Formats: structure tokens, sequence, C-alpha cells
């Protein structure tokens, strides 16, 4: 039952692939507790997904971080051409989850 | 640009689908224009898309009503199987969707 | 809790989509409750499917029997070309699919 | 094993849907036996596809002309926004295929 | 034309992925020769693949053992969470296969 | 603005699955800047793609081109039994691909 958080950036978003993003996490397993999208800059969508070892698990669905390093089948991999327009962001660890989690969500709208 | 709000009641949240619901408007070139998760009953994920002829065409993709009568295709085709268990609200009209979207949702949420 | 009598025919079996035709029953809600492939003519793939309405839910994810009017989303529609490789069946009510159901598999097969 | 022509239009190629459009085509069968794509006004991708039957069945996988009554399941129905933004096209008989096949293919270019 | 076989348990089971797991063999290749499911613990659904290589073939679609270390595009990356919940299993050796083919598989089953 | 060549050969072609190909470079964001397909041996299906590091990328898409090794993800991965039943091929450097595409291609075909 940790939990972690995710976000699908401004060019993800003009691309249409927070479904694609939300697909990825619900077939892995793990509940989504909250979500929500936000604007400016460009607008983001903020997520937080909770299960077994959702954290390495989340970026792990991601992929590497540098776009040209991300394998196929990863989020990374599929979609994103370049850092920048890499346009997507996950915890690296069950610390800065928390930190990210209590920031950009109110508690009324986590859900336990 | 018209508007319409949708929204992915709780057992369809349950069972994991608010990707689908949102890649289906993705692919359909519906953008998004505001979405939240809600928590109670059983927590919900509203969400408003623009285009033209949304309204309709967004009926159009969930399918009818009567989970009975929806065809294979639509949301309601491929996924839901009873009319309690169809768990998806789009609205009706023009007129509902301003309604529907200006109760659930502060305009700071949406996106002009 | 009904429960209907699903086959994939030979064709169906040479093209490589029982794998399809399960995906669809799975995700429309339905519970599994028996499968075997059998062997010759050609080799089939029997199942047999449980839930509300899973008789005529079945015959709806098919398609029309006649492939000449099946709409695209259901199997027949996505897949089948011609009447006679149409390929896969489906009970046609209730009553039809007992038969299927008690002719095609033993009851140690099926689950309660 | 008639033939008919399909093309996908500028905006359908701008959105990157000539692979959603031949793998649909691929699933139900039909060979595709032409295929190129040409400079302008936009760009467009013409095709050849043969099979049972096939001209009919073409027009059945991209859906109603007027996207406003195209269902989902269909190309059309999936994708296209409006009439103009539609952006496929099909033969409407076993004629005019034969007008659109020699039209836009040199012979050498299809396959016999 | 070696044969491995492979296993869907019971919580893959309860997600609904056997589907999933036939339709990834199908789609690299393998002649699915036998299949059926069995019942209690927990059911589960026993299949032998037949190609070029298709242990290891089949080893490489399930990904890595542990959950933990499975990477999207594999079946354990896509879908399991954990080592327990990992719920499928392929044979690790041609000699381990004729093992595993044989004790769960009467040889009328098979397909020659 | 790199471009690079990709072609799918034969089996690939009788396996129908230049939709997949090109599906998975337009999700990656790659234009699709020429296409069409060659008859004899085997027909074949060629394409030309643009985008920041497409080179790399396309390769990366297409997994390694010894199959055995190519992972679950990438087409390769997915889809190829064998190295001579491997049939895609992707430039290997933005030398080699001005040397494919030059080849293959008329100019007029291309599309700046």
């Amino acid at each position: 039952s940790e939990r972690t958080f995710i976000a699908v950036k401004p060019d993800g978003v003009q691309r249409g692939l927070a479904g694609e993003v939300i697909c990825r996490f619900e077939r892995k397993g793990y509940k989504l507790v909250a979500l929500k999208m936000l604007q400016p800059s460009g607008p983001i969508v903020c997520m937080v997904w909770e299960g077994k070892n959702v954290v390495k698990g989340g970026r792990m669905l991601l992929g590497a971080t540098n776009p040209a390093d991300s394998h196929p089948g990863t989020i990374r991999g599929d979609f994103a051409v370049d850092m920048g327009r890499n346009v997507c962001h996950g915890s690296d660890s069950v610390e800065s989850a928390e930190r990210e989690i209590a920031f950009w969500f109110k508690a009324d709208e986590l859900a336990c």
C-alpha cells in the first residue's frame, strides 16, 4: 500500500495520452487514489497511485528519464521523442512521493 | 467548440476504465478541458470535453444508456453488464452539459 | 448467473483469435467457467461464460451470424470475411446453452 | 477476389492513422495489394485491398460517410469529428473501384 | 517445432488475462496445440504452444520470474504486481516442457 | 528532422503487420514522409520517417536484429520468430539512411 505521484506534462497532454498512462497503471494493478488536471505553464494531470511497490513499479512503467534510453513497452519508450518532449514525471522514492502527493493534493482529494 | 460533461461511476472505477473512457474521447478528437476524481458514494471521475458536436459525439462513444441495447464498439457495449452496473454518464444536451459542467467544476478548473 | 457456450471454429483457430474472443468476453465482465480445445474436423475451442444476461450478451459481442451484416466492433464485424469463414458460434438461448454446455463439457470441467 | 480502393486524406494523415486503417483491413482478412503515399492538396495514402466482398466490406469498416451518423467500432466512428474532417474514402461499388484503382495506380504497382 | 507449456494461475485468472497471454503468443507466431482450464487450488489454464524456439521464446514473452525485475512489454511487466501475484508459469527448458506437457495433458488433447 | 528508411519484408507482409509497424512509428511521434509498396522477391513496403533522432529511434522500435535477442515491446520482440522470419529492416545510421532513402525513393515521392 505505498503510493506514488505521477504527472503528465503539457506536450504529453497536447498529444492526448494521459489515457494511455492511466491504462498502463490500471493494467498493472495499481489503484488510482487521486487525480486531477491543473490549468496554467501548459495544463498538467496529476495522479496518485497506490500498490505494493508502486514507486519503483511506476518508474518502470514510465521508462528511463532520458527518452533516448527508454525501451519500447514503457511509456517513454513508446511515446516520447526528446528529454524535453518526454512529458511525464513519476516520484523517484517513497520519500519524494509524500512530498509530491502532499504538495499537489489536498488530503480531502486522496482516498485513504 | 461545445463542451460536455462525462463521468465514470464507482463500479466503473473499481473495474479500472476511466483510462479507456479518456482514450476513446482522445482518439475521437475531443480536447479534455477539465478532469478530476471525487471521493465519497463510491469515488467518481468527472471530465469535460470540448469539440465540434461533442455532446451528441460523447453519447455515441458511450453507447445506449440501457446496456442491454448497447452495441460493441461503444463503452457500454464493450464494458457494461447491467443498467446499474452501466457506470458512466454523459450530458444529454448542450443545455444539460452547462448545468453539469458548472455544478461539478469551479471555473478555475476549466480551461477556456 | 446464466451461462452460455461459445466456440471458435477451425479457420478462426488457424487465424489466431480465440485470444481476441476471450479478451472481449473478459472485458465485458463475464467469468470464464470452462474452456478447452478439441482436436479432430479442424480443431475447435469451447468455452463457457457466465454472467447477467450472458446469452444475449455473448451473441451481441459476436455480432450478426451473417458476416455480411455484422458491424465493426463485434467479433464477426472486425474479423470474419464470409458466412463459412465466420468461424464462431454462440448459444441462441438459455435453453440451447444448457444443451451445448452439457453436451460439450463434463461437469467436472465446469466450475459451479 | 474483388478489389477496392481506400484512401486516407490529409487531416487523417496529420493525425497519424493510416496505420489504424491498414490494421483494421488487415484484421478483417483482406490482402493489401497496393499502397503508396502521394504528395501535393495535403498528402494522401492510397491503397487497394482485395477479398470476398471487400467493397461493401471496406465501406462498413469505414463507417457512414456522414461522421455525425458513424457508429463507434468503425473508423469514422472512432476517429472522425466532422464530414470535412472525416478524412477517408472508400469505393462505393465494384464499378467505381476499378475507375479509382486504374486512375490512381499504375498496374505495375498492383499485384495480380 | 519444439513445444512448451504455459499456465495462467488463479489470481491471473481472477483478473481476466489468459486472453492477453494467448494473444501475445498468437501474435508472436506460435501455434496453440492444446489448451484447457482446470478446476480446483484456484482454477488454472494450461496451454501448449509450438514453434521455432518457443521455450526460450515463451519465457521472454512472460518476462522475468521476479515481477520486481520484469520489464514493460512482457506479461509480468505489464500485468503482475508481486512474485506471489505473478500468476503465470512457463517451462524453463525443452526437457522440463515435456515433463509438464506429458503430466498435464492426455496426448489425445495435443495435436501432433 | 533526420530521416530514416524502414521496410517490411515479404513474410512480414504475408502476416499482415505493416499496420503495426506504421502505428508504432506514428505513436512514437515520427512523421511518415514517404511510403509505398513494391511488387516482385515477395512484395515489400518501404517507408521513410522523419524526426529528432529517428534513426536510432527507429531501430529501437524494431528491436534487436537477432529476433532471439529481441525483447517484447519491440516489433521483433512482439512479432518475429526467426532471423530469416524477422522480416523488417531499418537504417543503421544517418549515412546509410540517405543511401537507402535515395535508392528506393524518387524525390518527388518524399515530402521535404
